[PDB]
């Protein structure tokens, strides 16, 4: 059969905190028609404001990735948006009662548990990916993003910080996502910060929300968290998945291998806007047998 767009089967919903604003909120998660993309939606507000989970509306990318749209923003959605990219959802309304995402544990696993304990449903049109035809890069300073071909796809990262708890760990990753080992190696890879930030944090209204019940919060010279890591690479393996939720916002499943280095989302932005401008460097391509397509799906 052909590889088909897939939204939900049945109406999801959770309840949490905003990680960045603390404040509750209500997140259903419902079926869309195909072509529909991921489509945000305020509903606290009246009429609503929708706002597709699309780079050309990212507005600020400090310490998450935020929609914006008239007035109003939907902030964090990387996370959630690396659960619908991991489980191949191509067409989803998010609605939600507050202007941010609610973190849960600080993993998309709440998400992807959520998803399919509902199910997907195959729609009757193909499936677009975006293949990556020729390198594609920014950098800032050291920093750097990078898109090259590769028949799958591949998301590699390093990070490198100057801190007791990061010395001499691997600080590098990188896995192939071609089959189905998102669930498995990354979509349970929480946030991080540390605690010598949060007064600061606070004060800018970020990580009001954020506690060990929802991230990985590092001390100076030890790990807050008493009861450990689910991974022992797990703080570069959530920037994978940050990744993964960042580059979703081209809107379709990619063909192709990222690699960062110390990049974050300003960077992953940054990456998908040059890329967009750049069109020799990609096509849309459809497969009409699964079988012979470069990427594997789960059944819905
Ligand atoms: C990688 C990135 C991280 C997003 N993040 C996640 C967590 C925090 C955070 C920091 C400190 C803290 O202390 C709480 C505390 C507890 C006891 C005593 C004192 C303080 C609690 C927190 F939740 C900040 C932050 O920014 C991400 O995952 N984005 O999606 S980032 C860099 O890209 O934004
Ligand atoms: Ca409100
Ligand atoms: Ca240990
Ligand atoms: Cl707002
Ligand atoms: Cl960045
Ligand atoms: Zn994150």
């Amino acid at each position: 059969s052909m590889i088909k767009q897939r939204t939900l089967k049945n109406i999801i919903r959770a309840t949490g905190v905003g990680l960045h604003s603390g404040e509750k909120v209500y997140l259903t998660l419902k079926p869309a028609p195909v072509d529909t993309g991921i489509v945000f939606c305020r509903t606290d507000l009246d009429p609503v404001v929708e706002i597709p989970a699309r780079a050309e509306n990212v507005g600020e990318t400090t310490m998450s990735t935020t929609l914006v749209k008239g007035d109003v923003k939907v902030d964090t959605v990387e996370h959630l948006l690396s659960a619908m990219a991991g489980l191949g959802i191509d067409n989803a309304y998010v609605e939600l009662s507050a202007s941010e995402v609610p973190i849960m544990d600080g993993s998309a696993g709440p998400f992807v548990f959520l998803i399919q304990s509902a199910g997907l449903q195959e729609q009757e049109a193909a499936k677009k990916f975006i293949r990556i035809k020729r390198e594609v890069s920014v950098e800032e300073g050291d920093k750097r993003a990078v898109f090259v071909p590769f028949d799958g796809f591949k998301v590699s990262f390093e990070i490198d910080f100057d801190h007791p708890v990061f010395r001499g760990r691997t600080q590098q990753a990188s896995v192939d996502f071609s089959s189905t080992s998102f669930v498995k190696e990354v979509s349970r890879a929480r946030t991080f910060g540390f605690m010598r930030d949060i007064e600061y944090l606070r004060s800018q209204n970020l990580a009001l929300g954020g506690s060990v019940e929802n991230a990985i919060v590092v001390d100076e010279n030890r790990v807050l968290n008493e009861d450990g890591l689910r991974y022992e690479d797990e703080f570069v393996k959530h920037k994978i998945l940050d990744a993964i939720g960042d580059l979703y916002l081209l809107g379709n499943s990619l063909i192709g291998e990222f690699r960062g280095f110390k990049s974050g989302h300003a960077l992953n932005n940054q990456l998908l806007r040059t890329l967009i401008a750049d069109k020799d460097a990609w096509e849309v391509v459809t497969f009409e047998d699964a079988r012979t397509a470069p990427i594997s799906y789960m059944r819905p």
